[PDB]
């Protein structure tokens, strides 16, 4: 369980480290620097306006910001589910 | 679980040559193309402003547009469940 | 499997006879008719704009209009989850 | 179960004692009082527009309020997976 908090932390970071760059001076509001990242790819992570209110603005400016965030979406939204699993099993 | 995975994908692009079909016209920023319509249909399979920001503004033009939508998410949204709790298995 | 899905399709129909009566006249783009309802029920058990979309214009006019919605929340969202889970368990 | 139950309900009301203190008076549409505090942290707890709708309103007055949402989100959607799996395997 461990490992797997571990492997989240990892990739949320190094994500918020490639969406700062990536994004940071077309959309400083959410990429602005690593904090504002973090929180914007935890929301992100959440699903709460991941397209209309950050992907679809974003791509407008980037067209291929979708190969960034669709498979983040994938492997966070996956890990998260399979840590919280994982807590349930090591319990019972 | 291969299999699973593999289901997702061939219904995920029939859905899509779909959609850019029938809303491809009316709604072209949502479904103008197969592209567009997989990130679309991919939005609204994690549920993203699946009705107030896309449904209810196409049924405005298509009024059964929901016996695709609802069908496709109620299939879609089990299957993934089904995939992931498969890898968890596995 | 069959009994859940049975209760759901019950608990559905009669929570959107209840919600055509109570916000149909003052929400009828939402609760016009069973049509209209069962859509937006639907769409609230997903969640997509349950509150600020659904409820918080709702609950302006009809003060407790949570009593009705938070409940319905509370049974479908567990019941959908209960049934897909029940699906995934009688296939193994 | 019961005491998964239990201790959910005591978050949740101690949170929302919390938050009307914290953005009460900054924000009263949205923890004005014990009763609008506990119907948002819900809808924050059901995800529903937790940062465009509520949280970056209220953190362009609250920089940190995220130190409170964010645990508050990993804390009880946690709990309420945990409490839901609990009642299928009972
Ligand atoms: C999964 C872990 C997710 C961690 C999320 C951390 C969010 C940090 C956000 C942040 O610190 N700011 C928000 C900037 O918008 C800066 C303001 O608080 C000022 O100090
Ligand atoms: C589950 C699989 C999900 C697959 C998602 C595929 C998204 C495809 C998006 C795409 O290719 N475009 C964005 C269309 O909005 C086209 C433009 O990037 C060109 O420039
Ligand atoms: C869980 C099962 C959910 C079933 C959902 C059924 C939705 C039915 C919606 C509907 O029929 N209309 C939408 C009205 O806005 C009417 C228009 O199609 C006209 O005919
Ligand atoms: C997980 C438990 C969730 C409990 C949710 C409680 C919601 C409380 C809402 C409430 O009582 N009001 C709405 C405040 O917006 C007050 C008004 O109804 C008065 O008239
Ligand atoms: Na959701
Ligand atoms: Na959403
Ligand atoms: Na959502
Ligand atoms: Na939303
Ligand atoms: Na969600
Ligand atoms: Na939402």
């Amino acid at each position: 369980v461990g490992s797997v908090a571990a492997l989240l932390t990892v990739v949320f970071y190094i994500a918020a480290v490639m969406a700062t760059n990536l994004y940071g001076a077309t959309f400083p509001e959410w990429f602005g620097d690593l904090s504002k990242s973090l929180y914007t790819l935890f929301q992100v992570m959440t699903l709460e306006s991941w397209s209309m209110g950050i992907v679809r603005p974003v791509m407008n400016v980037h067209p291929n910001a979708w190969v960034f965030f669709i498979p983040f979406i994938m492997l966070t939204t996956f890990t998260v589910l399979n840590l919280f699993i994982g807590i349930i099993v090591d319990a019972m």
